[PDB]
Order: structure tokens, then C-alpha cells, then sequence
């Protein structure tokens, strides 16, 4: 049924721009159906119920990966299992990252990243973005359904 | 209309090894229909002709990833590119490696292979398989449609 599936953490930059800026433009332009939440998607390193239930009827996976959401358990102590978790569960899961915050994300965490880079979808986020026609909502219109 | 689409090059032991041991294997217990050539399908690490227009009619790609696979043009000058179009063009691309073989396989391509793990399907080859239940014919059966 739902075009995509939006995992974040609920730090206040995180939630203004998952709410304000991001679940807006896909609604508009793009015409989606978004399922959306602010849990851990992967406590334990395995995937929660929520999530197992709800990602069979989402076509994608977005994870707003920021500096908040990468001090979670999963992301501290066992990156490479929650993203093969990702991985299986919905076949090229969207990570938004973001320029500001590059700085502060660990060694590991970039590489695991890059390493399945045609498997998974990098966009980041800059002062560029929010004009409609950006590298951002480019990248991100051509992952998305149809 | 097709399960899987097998590349491999026309090495003595490579031909014997789709004709005789797989391509009866998989189009038996399995009832799958399968296409397959021996030629280069990433002709200037791009996709040939054939590869464009069958891979559209095939669910699943196999690569016979063997030694003699591995001396052609785009393993040796771009296999990161050909391996980007392959993992692009047809959602878990399975390679099959050969425990004998291993031996001479170079670290970048090996590297390159495991880098993208969830994605791809490595299957390797020893003297366990032919077992229908195999580590092999189980790991290709997971990976098959259905």
C-alpha cells in the first residue's frame, strides 16, 4: 500500500525536518502514502515487531541517519548486522544524511556505508536542498516508487 | 518468463560445469527455465545487447565467477563498474566462486565481492556439493524465485 517507510529518532532538528520539510514534499509533488516512526526499528540488533508487520506493505525504506539517530544501540554496537537487517527487509533502504553533520559521523559507520553503495541509497543534505529541483530531491525522486 | 540468467565463459571446465551439473540441476527439481550465454556481457565494462534486452525477461542472474571468467577485459580493468551494472540491472546478482579456484582469485575482486555481502549471493563451490542437499544447492535454492 504505502510508498515509504521513515525511520528517525525524535531530536528536535530531526522531527522539524522529517515533519516540516521532508513528509510535506513527498505528499505533494510526489503523491506518496507514508508510514512514519520514531522507535528504535532495530532493538537488540534485530528488527521489531512494528516493523516487521508494517515494512511488507511499504515499498521503501528511508532512515533520516543523523548524528541522533547513530548514538542508538544498534548503531553503537552492531552497525553491520541492523543493515543487513535493513538490507533483506526492503532492498535498497534510502539513507539521508547530512553535510552539517558528516564531521561527527565515525569511521566505521561511513565505510559500512559506502561499501554496499548500489545496494543502498546515500543522499545527503545541504544548504543546496529545498529548492525542488536539487541533486537532493532529484536522487530522491528517482529511488522512489514509479 | 525465465528463473535465472547464467554468464560464464567458455572455459573446458566452466562448460562442463553449466551444462552438465547446473543446467540439468536447476531446470529439474527446481522447473526452471533458464537462459544462458558464454559471451561478454559488459562489453567496455557497459551491457552488451543481449544482456539489455533478456535481462528484462529474468529474475534472477547467476555469473560462473571463475578464474578464466575473471581474465576478461572489464574483471580486469573496471570490475567495480561491470559490478555496479550487474547489481543495478538485476537485484541480487549470485556469483558462484570455486573453493579450487580461490587460490588464484586477486584480493580486489574477492574484496569487492564480500564489500557488497547482503546484495550479492556468493556461492562457493567445493568437493561437498552435488548433494542435491548441499551448502550449495541450499544456498541457490534460498536465492531461486520462489
Amino acid at each position: 500500500m504505502y510508498d515509504a517507510y521513515i525511520s528517525y529518532v525524535n531530536n528536535e532538528n530531526d522531527r522539524k525536518f522529517v515533519n516540516f520539510i521532508l513528509k510535506p514534499h513527498l505528499e505533494n509533488k510526489y503523491s506518496h502514502k507514508l508510514l512514519l516512526n520514531n522507535t528504535n526499528i532495530l532493538p537488540g540488533a534485530e528488527p521489531s515487531a512494528e516493523l516487521l508487520m508494517n515494512i511488507s506493505r511499504c515499498q521503501r525504506l528511508i532512515v533520516v541517519l543523523s548524528q541522533s539517530y547513530l548514538e542508538q544501540e544498534w548503531c553503537t554496537t552492531n552497525f553491520r548486522q541492523g543493515l543487513w537487517h535493513l538490507i533483506e527487509l526492503s532492498r535498497k533502504p534510502i539513507f539521508i544524511i547530512f553535510q552539517s553533520q558528516q564531521k561527527q559521523i565515525s569511521q566505521d559507520i561511513s565505510q559500512q556505508l559506502r561499501q554496499h553503495q548500489p545496494c543502498i541509497t546515500m543522499i545527503t543534505w545541504g544548504a543546496h536542498s529545498m529548492t525542488p529541483s536539487s541533486g537532493f530531491w532529484k536522487e530522491l525522486a528517482l529511488v522512489m516508487p514509479r
